[PDB]
């Protein structure tokens, strides 16, 4: 059927998104309460660590889709990529992105992260290192819309095709549909090589989110769903996780109920 | 004795705790090498019990951090107030404390539990007790009727003996001093520089009494103690920064007899 008017909508309603109050609203606690092993944050951190430890996912380039002002989704993976893309739909999010590799003190700081990291990582590395070195492998921040048969554009600086994707709530978040979804994670897996991997991660039922002014409208996804969604489009699932989101982390920022992560082979 | 009047504790602190010697970055580093031996002994399991004490605290909290989940009762001391003040600030969470994170994340680090650095701090800051004067120059180094625990189930001691001790006896008798602090079958955690004359705090400028690794067993088995493990890190040359002469630091872990 039509998929501009609903990806318009979608458009529409992003100009008004805060990178400041998503960034609060997300990664500062409660929800970006680090302590608590039990939290949504040491859950994400948790499953992006063990994925990379099997050495299983390892290549010259990662592709991170859609990855908005948020860096932590690369630090376990930034010791196994020389190369890497990050992309986001807005400018603001670019530019936050901008402050935090040029290191500067207005940047969200993500040190509590990078630390855990390390922490679980369980190779004594310290935290300003896994910063410097993912400053470092960042090689691009590039505008991307994954509802494009070609999300990068035409002729697109980033390496292609990506030996890996990674992608953090972004292809339920701007999807107005779970057609609209299917298409995006058909777009996005145009980048990645033949038998590269994905890991994907992302929000489970949920409708809506706040993002300071921006009311936003979430296409809501079942882990069935999602593992359907996978194998259409030509992955073999390696991993599906659920973590049941707990009402002290529920807060009115949304109506999430839990969070997926996925990891995913293309098959070829 | 006077010298330590004119002791400043920032001045010590950036001298010893702050980069190069602070950098916790390099695993060959003095810093991690300390941390390094307090969190091994501990996660062995053999040392444990209520109460410890930590005997010429001075500004610092590292040495207790790998300590504090085995002790429900600390009792932190310094010969000096500014020093008690200085600990009180980081205990308090008070303005100007220093800012003791990099060690605590780095303990979080090497002990290997999953914990968060905060819940360490948390922890550590609510197990010490008590800050008190001290001097190991007396037979009984917290006086006659302290708030303190005795005897303490284990002992703490980092760079204040030899630091103190105008020479091997001095050295010696202090090492006497603080032992009958002890509980017979407790436990002496000793750290200190090797082959140092000499320090500098700011305006101050401390005597050493240069002790080598031989000579600090031989006094840990004078005092009653049975040497369970003694190691030495050798000061690289990057760390040697004319706040000091320190040649090397030991490490000894005695179980009193
Ligand atoms: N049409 C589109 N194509 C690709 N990314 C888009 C998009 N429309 C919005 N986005 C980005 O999708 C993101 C959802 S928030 C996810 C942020 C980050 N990945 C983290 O894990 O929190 C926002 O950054 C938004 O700007
Ligand atoms: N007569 C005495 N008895 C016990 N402690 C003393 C003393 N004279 C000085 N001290 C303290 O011994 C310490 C030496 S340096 C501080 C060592 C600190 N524990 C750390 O590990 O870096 C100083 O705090 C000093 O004030
Ligand atoms: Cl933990 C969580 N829940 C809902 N939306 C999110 N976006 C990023 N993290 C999220
Ligand atoms: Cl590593 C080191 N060297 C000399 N003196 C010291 N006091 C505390 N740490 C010290």
């Amino acid at each position: 059927p039509d998929s501009a008017p609903g990806q318009a909508a979608v458009a529409s309603a992003y100009q008004r998104f805060e990178p400041r109050a998503y960034l609060r609203n997300n990664y500062a606690p409660p929800r970006g309460d680090l302590c608590n092993p039990n939290g949504v944050g040491p859950w994400k951190l948790r499953c992006l660590a063990q994925t990379f430890a099997t050495g299983e996912v390892s290549g010259r380039t990662l592709i991170d889709i859609g990855s908005g002002p948020t860096v932590y989704q690369l630090l376990s993976a930034c010791s196994h990529f020389e190369d890497i893309t990050m992309t986001d739909f807005l400018e603001v999010n670019r530019q936050e992105l901008g402050r935090w590799l040029q290191e500067e003190p207005g940047a969200f700081n993500w040190s509590m992260y990078s630390q855990h990291a390390c922490l679980i990582e369980g190779k004594g590395e310290c935290w300003q290192d896994k910063e410097r070195q993912l400053r470092a492998r960042v090689k691009r921040v590039l505008p991307i819309d994954v509802h494009q048969p070609q999300p990068l554009g035409a002729g697109s600086p980033a390496p292609l095709p990506a030996d890996a994707l990674v992608s953090a709530f972004c292809l339920e978040a701007v999807s107005p549909d779970l057609a609209s979804f299917q298409r995006a994670l058909d777009h996005i897996t145009t980048l990645l090589r033949p038998g590269g991997h994905l890991l994907l991660i992302g929000a489970l039922e949920e409708s809506w989110y706040l993002a300071g002014e921006a009311r936003l409208t979430v296409v809501p996804v079942s882990e069935e769903e999602v593992r359907e969604a996978l194998v259409r489009s030509g992955y073999k699932v390696r991993d599906l996780r659920t973590y049941i989101m707990p009402a002290h982390l529920q807060t009115g920022v949304d109506d999430v109920k839990g969070v997926f992560f996925a990891w995913a082979q293309k098959v070829g």
